[PDB]
């Protein structure tokens, strides 16, 4: 027999993601670079591996959308809600949605897609919010990034450290 | 930091369920009898007790639906996904949804409701799938053709590992 796991997490270390569509604000390359970097934040401190799928069903389906876009968490136009992601699980579990009424950037302007995506993928992997004000998972946006210690401690609690050197 | 915490077992032994609606395929009496029996499988070998509520909120809300039916885990028409249930917890936790594009039966012409429900309630109580090929929680539907169902030992051991014996 098997009882359900203690915590919500992926039962496998090899995870796929798919960029379903793209924002007007950045090139395909810029969007791809930002998400690859944001996944690397987490894979660097765990045994998790992330591979991009161009089509088909991936574990973490990424999309840009506005207002009602197919779930119980409609977006709200510019500012306010920037994005959201669902905890590990089947179907919409793990998926990350970005509000395309925001201006997404690879820089300090608008909202940095990398930074917001890194926070989102924290959710996709099983982290909720932190009370550590320096944490990536501290639910307030601010802008060489290094994953703060609270976030490392949190993610490793779920997946272990993987290779430590 | 915080993780998403998972209620590994119900912290109370007395649980409620509500049959929110009913399949076209069986009488109300047949459906009530199937679910009652499905709960009895688990209460027979633990201290868990199940009470039926007719109105309002219950721990385990039972409903029949098709396609997209309120949780964004849509059903898929005849065959394939037959049903699903949520692990223990508040709100959706414990609830069991049955795809009414399936033919549900008291006997063998379609999917036996009692059998699938017993599996579902295993999930509602905190059991994942077993690798024991004879287990109720082994994820392939089979039908013995026997009037009596005996909960396989693997499932007994599993459920007892959370709630203990009766
Ligand atoms: C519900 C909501 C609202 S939301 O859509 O408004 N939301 C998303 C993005 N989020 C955020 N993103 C990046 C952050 O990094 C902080 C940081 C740490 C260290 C260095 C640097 C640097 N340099 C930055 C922090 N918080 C703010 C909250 N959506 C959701 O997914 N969570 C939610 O709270
Ligand atoms: C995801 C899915 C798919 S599903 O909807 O297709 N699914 C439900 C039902 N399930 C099943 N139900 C009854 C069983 O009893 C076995 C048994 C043992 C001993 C004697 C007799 C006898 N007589 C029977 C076995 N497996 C098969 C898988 N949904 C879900 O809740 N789990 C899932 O795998
Ligand atoms: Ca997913
Ligand atoms: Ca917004
Ligand atoms: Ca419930
Ligand atoms: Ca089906
Ligand atoms: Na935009
Ligand atoms: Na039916
Ligand atoms: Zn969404
Ligand atoms: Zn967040
Ligand atoms: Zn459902
Ligand atoms: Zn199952």
């Amino acid at each position: 027999y098997n009882v359900f796991p203690r915590t919500l997490k992926w039962s496998k270390m090899n995870l796929t993601y798919r960029i379903v569509n793209y924002t007007p604000d950045m090139t395909h390359s810029e969007v791809e670079k930002a998400f690859k970097k944001a996944f690397k934040v987490w894979s660097d401190v765990t045994p998790l591996n992330f591979t991009r799928l161009h089509d088909g069903i991936a574990d973490i389906m990424i999309s840009f959308g506005i207002k009602e876009h197919g779930d119980f968490y409609p977006f709200d136009g510019p500012s306010g809600l920037l994005a959201h992601a669902f905890p590990p699980g089947p179907n919409y579990g793990g998926d990350a949605h970005f509000d395309d009424d925001e201006t997404w950037t690879s820089s300090s302007k608008g909202y940095n897609l990398f930074l917001v995506a890194a926070h989102e993928f924290g959710h996709s992997l099983g982290l909720d919010h932190s009370k550590d004000p320096g944490a990536l998972m501290f639910p307030i946006y601010t802008y060489h990034f290094m994953l703060p210690d609270d976030d490392v401690q949190g993610i490793q609690s779920l997946y272990g450290p993987g290779d430590e050197d």
